[PDB]
């Protein structure tokens, strides 16, 4: 944008930091992938490295904190890592790292946050129920205004060893890190006593990097376009792309395929006691498949707490796979096998990833794909497009294909006894 | 509306004519209904009565004209009635009835219209392809600015004896007849040479009777609210409700059930070589069923010319019938059995009705339920609401239930050999 080649459409300044993105996964204890020719760093080790390198600041947006066995009233070896994480966190403030933690208003005092407060970290509880009827569901870390983690892993030891998670760590990308810090600051401001959402956020929260003018970055030595989308709409300044709009733009721009892996997919306002039908994403997928022959693959997690009403809706989508329409939509259920010893571990053994990948773009989110997460509840997503054929997009596609062809993915007609865990959708 | 009880919302003048509505059906030769405790007058006899009583004027909006065996290159007794109809039509102008006939631009000279032109009737061909990319699909009669027929029957002898049709004749309702004449006049104006759709139609085309302020009429001695909706949008003045909006208002207002019988149902722009997904009606039905527990019954016709791609979409809707959601959507295929002697009759033996009925309202249309009919192609619908529990609404519900429970309606898993006719959807 030069004001003479494009007029008032000034393209914002490019970023010259040597950004590098790493996919990070939590693979629960017991899951093996025969082929998986490559593996990604675990969430635990990425988090520990970030904490070890931290020297100035750490901001965490979080849903809940259960990093210790005491938190879950259990006694499991596999909890170590969360505890280790907690330990390292408590070492940040004493050595001079400014720590700020925004957490959804809990239903009672939390041990980890009290210990971190005693260590010198700042903690604020955000009551999103009173503001938007949603919750602070976002999970991300910003380190030294230079690195950040965005993904599905909660501040939960299970998230490291007993729950499958996917996310991304962006290193040496200070521009994007500061951009994410703007969202964090929205949370931080709302975490005070008596604060309300402004009708128009101050300019310090606004951003020039969005769907229309994404940030130009050097990702792994190659040019790429990236931006961060936010939810809910009342928390988005005018320049910040809403999460739903970013997701649907990725869906509508796909010309070859759309692979989606999300723990829950529901074309409804799950909540809102007067229930509401919510076909935004569903209609986007139907549109892609019908109009542009896009092959749609939907990998939905299933465990004992899954909403059974999901099944019908998924079946509805699956019904569009037809010879005459040339529409190609397939649905599979990803189940995490459980042992009798793992069955005592409360609320674990489920695939928690929330991401989508096409032939042109990558979308990594914190939200499940139901209406509330995009209208009332807090969430963030990273969107990256890179003109090459390798890169982070290819890594995401490989992860999805590995999970899709793995024996843990089953069709909707599969028997409930052949999946290795409780599945209300089968 | 009194300007002091409701402000600028002035309710238009009520109609004091003794309006009486009669459901009229074409039941093809060979279809019998064991119970059907009541029967409706045939389309042929209603049309013949209207022609016999006509003394001042007749306006016909039409799609095509094949009223004679010569037109279809056949020799069938069951054609008589169309021919009889044609005969009576030719008697109108010689005895002083002003006849105006608007017809979609045909692909060659039409015999019936040439004969009627020689009889003294005015005929105009409307080229909707050049104006909106659609066709003049509307079928209705206005008689003496007092009566009118609105329904699915074309100016085709088959429509009387070999194709199932549903429609309504409104007698002694001059207010509504003149209102319909306004739509006809839109067609008549566009039927000239070199005319184009005005950006704003002159006031003579506008109407005060619409969804917001329906006409108050005395229907069969009881108060009722009625209005006429029109398609496509470019042909609607500001006061005229578009057909799609009227249909969707009936769908969204239903609290108990929605019964729909339409020859074709497709959530797509069937046409528009770059194909388009079109979920307006589909989403409305999903919304009704999910949010308000409305029981949805979809009776779709199936014959040798049916679009096979319908099946998948219907199955998609049918997939929402689930115990957990409490959603109740059912789909059946209505097939007209054919004989070897009827098989020579070209383009016949199919259910042609286009109507919807709820527990509160009646909708009778000229259009199949696909996108083009509501965006580019000409169509009209009559909407009636009556606070009582009998009336025209109950008659429509009885007709639908008769057709639904009849042996001619089959589920989507039925074998193609058990329906009595070619069915591409089975
Ligand atoms: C953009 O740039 C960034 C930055 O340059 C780049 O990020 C790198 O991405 C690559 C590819 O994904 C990463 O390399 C992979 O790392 C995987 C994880 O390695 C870590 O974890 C290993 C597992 O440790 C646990 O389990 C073992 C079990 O045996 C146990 O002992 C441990 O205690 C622990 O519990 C760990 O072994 C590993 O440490 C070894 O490897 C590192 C290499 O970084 C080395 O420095 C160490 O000294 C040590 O030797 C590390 O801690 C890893 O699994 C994976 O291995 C795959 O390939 C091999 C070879 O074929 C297979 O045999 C194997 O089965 C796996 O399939 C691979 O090495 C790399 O770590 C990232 N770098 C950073 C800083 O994160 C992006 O990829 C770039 N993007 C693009 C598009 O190019
Ligand atoms: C609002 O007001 C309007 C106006 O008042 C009102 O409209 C009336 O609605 C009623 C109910 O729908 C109509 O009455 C029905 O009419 C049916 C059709 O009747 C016509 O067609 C008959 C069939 O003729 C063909 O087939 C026979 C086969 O045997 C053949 O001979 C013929 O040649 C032809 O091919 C025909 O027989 C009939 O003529 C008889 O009946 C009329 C009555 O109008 C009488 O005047 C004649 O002299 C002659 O006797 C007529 O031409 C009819 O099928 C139906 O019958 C049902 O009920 C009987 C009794 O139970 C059953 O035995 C039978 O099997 C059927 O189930 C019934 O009679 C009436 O015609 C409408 N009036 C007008 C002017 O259209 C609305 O209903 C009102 N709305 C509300 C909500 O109240
Ligand atoms: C979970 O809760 C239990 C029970 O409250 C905690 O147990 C505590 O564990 C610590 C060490 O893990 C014990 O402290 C130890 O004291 C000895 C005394 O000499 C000292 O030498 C050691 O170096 C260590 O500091 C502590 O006594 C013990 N408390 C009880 C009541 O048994 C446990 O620490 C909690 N875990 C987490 C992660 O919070
Ligand atoms: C369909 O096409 C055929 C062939 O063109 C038409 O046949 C015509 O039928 C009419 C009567 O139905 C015949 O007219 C008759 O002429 C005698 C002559 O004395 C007269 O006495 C009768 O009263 C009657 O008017 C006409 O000759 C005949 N033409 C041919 C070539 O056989 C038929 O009329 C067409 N049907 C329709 C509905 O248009
Ligand atoms: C991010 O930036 C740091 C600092 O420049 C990089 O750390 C260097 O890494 C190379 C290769 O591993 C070493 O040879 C240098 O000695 C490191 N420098 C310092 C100051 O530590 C780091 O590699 C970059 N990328 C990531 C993913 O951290
Ligand atoms: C519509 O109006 C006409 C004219 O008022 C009605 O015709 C009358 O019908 C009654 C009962 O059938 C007869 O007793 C009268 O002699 C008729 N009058 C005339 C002038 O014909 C007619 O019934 C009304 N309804 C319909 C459906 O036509």
């Amino acid at each position: 944008g030069d004001l003479h080649l494009f007029g008032p459409n000034q393209r914002p300044a490019p970023c010259y930091d040597p950004c590098e993105a790493v996919l990070v996964e939590s693979i629960p204890e017991g899951l093996e992938f025969p082929n998986a020719t490559t593996s990604n760093p675990s969430t635990s080790q990425a988090w520990l490295g970030l904490l070890a390198g931290a020297h100035s600041s750490l901001d965490i947006a979080s849903f809940y904190w259960t990093l210790t066995n005491n938190d879950t009233h259990t006694q499991e070896p596999s909890a170590q890592q969360g505890e280790e994480v907690l330990q390292q966190l408590q070492a940040l403030a004493p050595r001079g790292v400014k720590v700020r933690i925004a957490v959804s208003k809990p239903n009672g005092p939390l041990a980890d946050l009290q210990s971190l407060l005693q260590s010198g970290a700042q903690v604020r509880m955000v009551d999103m129920q009173k503001l938007t009827h949603g919750v602070l569901h976002t999970k991300f870390w910003v380190v030294d205004q230079t690195h950040f983690y965005l993904g599905s892993a909660n501040m939960d030891w299970r998230s490291l060893t007993q729950v499958k998670e996917l996310g991304v760590v962006m290193y040496n990308c200070s521009c994007l890190a500061r951009d994410l810090t703007k969202i964090f600051e929205a949370y931080w401001f709302l975490g005070q006593a008596g604060s309300s959402i402004p009708s128009t956020w101050p300019r310090s929260f606004d951003t020039r990097y969005n769907q229309e003018t994404p940030m130009e970055i050097c990702l792994n030595g190659t040019p790429a376009l990236a931006y961060l989308a936010s939810a809910p709409p009342p928390l988005c300044p005018s320049g910040r792309t809403p999460d739903l709009k970013a997701l649907l733009n990725v869906v509508d721009s796909a010309r070859s395929f759309i692979y989606i892996a999300v723990m829950n997919y529901l074309p409804t306002m799950e909540f809102s006691h007067p229930r509401r039908f919510w076909p935004a994403i569903d209609d986007g997928l139907r549109r892609a498949a019908y109009e542009r022959g896009v092959k749609v693959r939907l990998l939905i997690s299933c465990w004992g707490h899954s909403d059974p009403s999901m099944r019908s809706f998924l079946l509805s989508l699956a019904a569009l796979h037809d010879n005459h329409t040339h529409s190609d939509i397939q649905v599979k259920l990803f189940v995490v096998p459980t042992d009798e010893s793992q069955a005592r571990i409360p609320y674990a053994r489920v695939n928690h990833n929330k991401y989508m990948v096409t032939e042109r773009a990558s979308y990594i989110g914190t939200s499940n794909w139901s209406g509330s997460y995009f209208t009332e509840t807090a969430g963030t997503s990273l969107l990256v497009t890179q003109n090459g054929h390798g890169g982070l997009r290819s890594q995401l596609e490989a992860v999805f294909l590995r999970d899709w062809e793995s024996p843990y993915s089953h069709d909707l007609d599969t028997s409930a006894n052949s999946v290795g865990n409780a599945c209300r959708l089968l």
